[PDB]
């Protein structure tokens, strides 16, 4: 039926998007781990700068920086980036999340020190190759705007969008940047994830909403699809 | 209509797959360029090995090797790889293509020196940082079998298959590897690319063929579709 067709298509769209999203995030983590491994091999300042200032790194991340435990100094790849004169990398979420985990992690969303923009960072600790002593942490900042734009390149009957959330409904990435880091209830009017496709009313209008898990993080992708438009589009695909 | 649906589907297969193929290939080129730039920064052999032997590089490409202009020595990332005593990288197509171009290129298909398998390589020149002098070339081998599998992940409901050709009709990747590096006429019976959906007769039977360009290489994604199968499957979808 039309309803079963709409429901099955919505299931398929969000399942597909969760696969693409996992690949995007894994690609970012793989680049970050590669750069980190090269830094661990030789963490001399000149080498660090070479590694993090190449086009691949500049294009993949908003900003990359290596903060040192010994003195709270840092080397980063943006001479203009200014978090203020008292900034200490050692007290930042990316630094402590990497130190505490002892391995690559992605932070929860947080506010950038310089811009106030909500982002997440891939974060990695750096160990002495001989002794295993913790030397500091590296962050690789991920634009949530670019992430939302990327995940929304899928065909969604020309009226609908894809978003990403944590297990607890915190918005990781939404086409409207204002929602990043905010509870998904601000745009959905539901606060708990219901994975299975279901109806959500926004401003008197019905939408189909569905979620799918993202492999490698506790995240989920969600879709919000105009029900009127989807039904009409598929009815045209059926009757005529 | 059913007719419009089938014709639109053929167009959408090649358009969508040419976009995803561009993304994948561009990602792999960007990794090759990054490794190349780090090698140019410090081409000492142990540093080169460190750069090319990390899992990111080993998982992205079949094999990576840097051939030197001075003596035809090489540094590669497979200790199980031995090219024989007289193998000279300076006479190989990846080497000459990179030297001629003076920039990152992807080779036409050629036979691997060790395995004989038809493949392509991402290939880059390496310059001396101080003098600008050509030091040699690096290859990053790409599996055509893997590429064929990748472009065929798209839903085709057993109606056909997807393939890749270059501008001159040379097969880059076909599900049946025997066609790789051979003229596409061996499986299509036509040699000239017509991008617009058109009918071809293969063994007395008509098929729909269409192409879409890949941004970044002189490549096209092609599809062959049995409309007898497509029409039946899309009619089933229409009434589901
Ligand atoms: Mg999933
Ligand atoms: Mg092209």
């Amino acid at each position: 039926s039309l309803r079963s067709m709409v429901s099955d298509s919505v299931d398929e769209i969000v399942d597909g998007v969760s696969k693409t999203t996992a690949e995007v995030i894994n690609g970012r983590k793989s680049i970050a781990q590669y750069a980190t491994s090269l830094i661990e091999n030789n963490p001399e300042p000149d080498n660090v700068r070479t590694i993090i200032s190449q086009p691949l790194i500049k294009n993949t991340f908003l900003l990359v920086g290596f903060g040192l435990e010994k003195d709270g100094s840092n080397i980063n790849n943006d001479p203009s980036w200014n978090p203020g004169p008292t900034w200490d990398p050692r007290v930042r979420p990316w630094y402590k999340d990497a130190k505490n985990a002892g391995k690559l992690v992605i932070t929860a969303p947080y506010a950038d020190s310089a811009s106030g923009e909500i982002l997440v960072s891939v974060a990695t600790p750096v160990k002495d190759s001989a002794t295993g002593q913790f030397l500091g942490s590296i962050f690789y900042d991920v634009s949530l705007a670019e992430l939302a734009e990327l995940v929304n390149e899928v065909k969604l009957f020309d009226a609908g969008y894809v978003f990403i959330v944590s297990e607890d409904g915190t918005t990781i990435a939404h086409p409207k940047k204002e929602f990043n880091g905010k509870p998904m209830s601000e745009f959905l009017g539901e606060s708990k994830i219901n994975v299975d496709t279901h109806q959500v009313i926004i401003n008197g209008k019905p939408y189909a909403v569905s979620f799918s898990d993202v492999e490698g993080e506790d995240w989920y992708v969600g879709v919000v699809i105009d029900e009127e438009i989807a039904y009409a589009a598929l009815d045209e695909l059926r009757r005529s």
